[PDB]
């Protein structure tokens, strides 16, 4: 074949489709590629296999399916939850990888990963949002994406080897595998491939930093709002099993502990839908049902001994956290207080009660530590400053000071970091106002989704975005967000070092470059919390 | 008589002396007026009686003799230790008032009255740095200072009417009595006196303000760096009883709780000097062995109690702290660490052994409260933050907190308050430059010495001194330290309201206005740290 839209990768030929970005710029697209065995029937809960070879030529041209899920209906049909909501049609059948090369194609260039995030319950990679065509046009990039299992169908547990835990992360583990042997046909360089996630996609890339097995399978990793060491990343393989058990017993499965053999069976012949729709229950705020485990094979010990010990792979990082990450998970767990509107209050009352639900493990002298700590004194019964102070003590646990910890560790182990506060609101931002900047409002930015003509971003968010996109892709191109002549439109990024721990806030009309950020609270949450709780039990 | 200099006192007539201030003005001052006989012999901790009259007249033209007390003599003779120590010769005989007034003499002036602080161990109206000449004359207000017995001569209680207690603070007492019945006579309105202390003294002047015995004695009140609820201004009975006795027995004196009488009768005996030498024992930082002490007339409850009912005097307040308050009392007690050296830092690992040594009460879950309060989270090991950090955790408990409290408990209790924080480090600094504004620092400022120009104080520094003498007299002549026009030159002060909490900071170039101050450290040892102890056991 001399068409350059046929690639013929290690199980078969491929061919794409050559289609236009939002900008107008011309790319060329793989969409669907099977990369494992549909991971159905005696395959379910278990880790992926290689994909069968194919006789011909396979049209990938299509938006993949994404895996079975639940959907966001609480808000109904509100724009800022259906955002996330797949938007393919839900199969198990989902194993897929896209690719997005730029026009006109590179010999060789670098290639940006993007593993999606969604409390390890959700997600998928076609979403509107992630827009590949954006970053891969105005970048110059090999942009790819991959489809892991989600939810109990990706992240089961029993210690058995029928569901021995983490099919998601050996989805994306296969996957990358995949990249390493196929992507120079595409452009890219097998060995310049930067993993980059936000969340649990985050969490994902930072496991994969930690993993025996996908450790020589990438170079750089960029690790938006999430790390290893987080709270919610992981569970005890104790506690592993019993949620798995009590979701056997939900949907009317054999559920004795010992005959183990039993339940997975019966596990594997119910529907996937009426699966993952019977796995919450009584969970707090921030920790969801299945998630990654200590198995043996990706992780033999915690990410935190892992830390401890300098069992990390030797690269440069780019981190960061955005200023609210608390708001949005504050707004579906505690849902009568803290509605879906304009204007909303906390009283001293209500926040006295919130921090007592929002951190239900705590003796009680540790709550007062915390009403202490995060509570602004100069004015104790303000109704906005008792709203923030939930924001921030749920923001601070769960997100910002994991981040914090973890971009730390590789620092003082002599790794160039790259530390940002993203504080930018969009200005058609769907949400109420007192959320200001949620979990996750820097993807949009991320993927150029402000240069797209049909969209209302004004003329500075589409400078911001592209600004933000060629940090991203010049760290992924050389370790380094800076610009190689260092230009005035293009501020520096110090290095996030172990004793000064700089970081650079990413707004419209700033350049400031602080310490953190917030470095008394994760103090509070790492170093003293912990020893007052200790004294008190 | 026609003579000026000769005023017809109550109970004799005392002639005074035209003199020159360093100013150039000229004032009239009576120097050493015996407002009380002689509390010596049988009289000795007992409460002070009124002086018997005298026939001619006498000479008040010399500076009164100082109270019998301990020399400060661990620095020797250096100018920064030697300022605060008596000038005159000391006796037992020492209650004396001196009275300053203006040219030409004033008819219904104000009158403001010094109340000197050393702790209760020390101290003189004496003292070169509170040389009155300067306020007199600037601000045209009659200026008046006390003598009052100090240490145990002053402040001895055992139980018995022999040795009652607050000998000190009736001496104080009956200066005022004495101010009110004779004052008019110097130029002085009697109904518009208002009572200025610092330190020792300021507690002085808010104890006046609770006390029942003094409320109808005075108008206003100004306190520097002091207030009734602080920490080391009072001692229970039981520990002043037993104080007593160990004072009586390392003496070598009778000392057993069962004859009382017979440990007074001794100590009458014992020489002033050796009896004043002999009261330090072991106490802690900021603890002073012979101070006031709720007796029965005088005070018939704790301050904390009185606060908190309400039961002080309706009338404005002028109150504040320095920047630096803590590290005086520890370059004397800490005396190993942090010498009087040049540049001096400390470690980590002596920031941890001095939280113990500072405070030496508290179970050791309230001492890592106090190492994460007072750390800074963004160099936690930094030498420079360390050393400041044992400065605040002393400043904060000891005196800045406790004038806030007083401050806040006055405003909402309906009276106009009004806080400064003074920030302003003098040039000709005889102490190192680590050691920044100090406890004290504002007492040369306030009584005019900058005006004194062979003693070499900057020009900015020489109209910084006008413009809180300025404050502190318009207060003591209003009850407003603004003036009427409001210009430039002296900037607004904004009330201390209950919810507001606003403070002027008085620094050289700054008008800055501020909350608290240091609202979140307050909140720490007032509302945080009790009830932690609390919890704890
Ligand atoms: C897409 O893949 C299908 C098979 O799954 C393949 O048939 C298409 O190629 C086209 O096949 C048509 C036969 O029904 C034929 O009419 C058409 O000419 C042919 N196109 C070409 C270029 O040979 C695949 N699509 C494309 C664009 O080839
Ligand atoms: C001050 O009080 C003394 C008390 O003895 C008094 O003597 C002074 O008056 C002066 O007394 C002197 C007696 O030795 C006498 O020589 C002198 O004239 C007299 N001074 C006069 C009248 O001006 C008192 N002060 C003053 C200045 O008299
Ligand atoms: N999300
Ligand atoms: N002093």
């Amino acid at each position: 074949d001399n068409d350059p839209l046929v690639v013929n990768t290690d199980k078969g030929r491929i061919r794409g489709i050559t289609v236009d970005a939002p900008s107008g710029k011309k790319v060329d697209v793989w969409l669907g590629i099977p990369y494992a065995q549909p991971p159905v029937g005696p395959l379910r809960f278990r880790h992926p296999r290689p994909a069968e070879k194919w006789t011909g030529v396979l049209n990938t041209t299509t938006p993949p399916n994404s895996c079975v899920q639940i959907v966001d209906t609480v808000f109904g049909d509100f724009p800022g939850a259906t955002m996330w909501n797949p938007n393919t049609p839900l199969s198990e059948d989902c194993l897929y990888i896209n690719v997005v090369a730029p026009r006109p194609r590179p010999k060789n260039a670098a290639v940006m990963l993007w593993i999606f995030g969604g409390g390890f319950y959700s997600g998928t990679a076609t979403l509107d949002v992630y827009d590949h065509r954006a970053l891969a046009s105005e970048e110059n990039v090999i942009v790819v994406s991959l489809q892991y299992r989600v939810a109990s169908l990706g992240f089961l547990f029993l210690g058995t080897p029928e569901a021995p835990g983490n099919a998601g992360l050996f989805d994306q583990n296969l996957a990358l595998r995949w990249v390493r042997d196929n992507i120079h046909r595409f452009g890219g360089d097998p060995s310049r491939v930067t993993l980059f996630g936000e969340s649990a996609g985050a969490v994902s890339v930072s496991l994969h930093l930690l993993s025996a097995l996908s450790r020589d399978l990438f170079q750089r990793a960029i690790l938006q709002s999430g790390s290893p060491t987080a709270p919610w990343a992981l569970v005890s393989r104790e506690e592993a099993t019993l949620r798995a058990l009590r979701l056997a017993e939900a949907v009317g499965c054999p559920h004795e502990p010992s005959k183990l053999s039993d339940a997975v069976e019966c596990l594997r012949g119910k529907d996937p839908h009426v699966l993952v729709n019977n796995e919450w229950g009584t969970l707090g705020i921030c920790e969801f049902p299945f998630v990654p485990v200590v198995d043996g094979a990706f992780l033999d010990e915690t990410p935190q001994r892992s830390l401890a010990s300098g069992r990390f792979k030797k690269t440069e990082i780019l981190t960061g956290s955005n200023t609210e990450e608390g708001y949005y998970f504050i707004i579906y767990y505690l849902t009568e207080l803290l509605r879906k509107e304009e204007g909303v209050t906390v009283t001293r009352e209500e926040f006295l009660q919130a921090v007592r639900e929002l951190n239900p493990y705590v003796n009680g002298a540790a709550r007062q530590a915390i009403v202490f700590e995060y509570t602004d004194w100069t004015e104790p019964d303000n109704p906005n400053s008792n709203r923030d102070a939930l924001d921030k003590m749920v923001g601070d646990y769960h997100f910002t000071c994991n981040v914090n910890e973890f971009a730390q560790r590789y620092a003082e182990e002599g790794n160039n970091v790259y530390m940002y506060l993203y504080t930018h609101r969009s200005k058609g931002n769907p949400w109420p106002r007192w959320t200001g900047v949620m979990h996750g409002d820097e993807i949009n930015y991320v993927f150029g989704e402000p240069l797209n003509p049909t969209l209302g971003y004004t003329e500075d968010e589409k400078d911001f975005s592209r600004k933000i996109m060629r940090y991203w892709s010049n760290f992924a191109k050389t370790g380094n967000p800076n610009p190689n002549t260092a230009s005035s439109e293009f501020p520096e990024w110090p290095k996030h070092t172990a004793h000064g721990r700089h970081y650079l806030e990413l707004g419209l009309n700033t350049s400031f470059v602080g310490r953190g950020p917030r470095l008394r609270q994760c103090a509070f949450w790492k170093k003293y919390l912990p020893q007052l709780v200790a004294a008190t039990s």
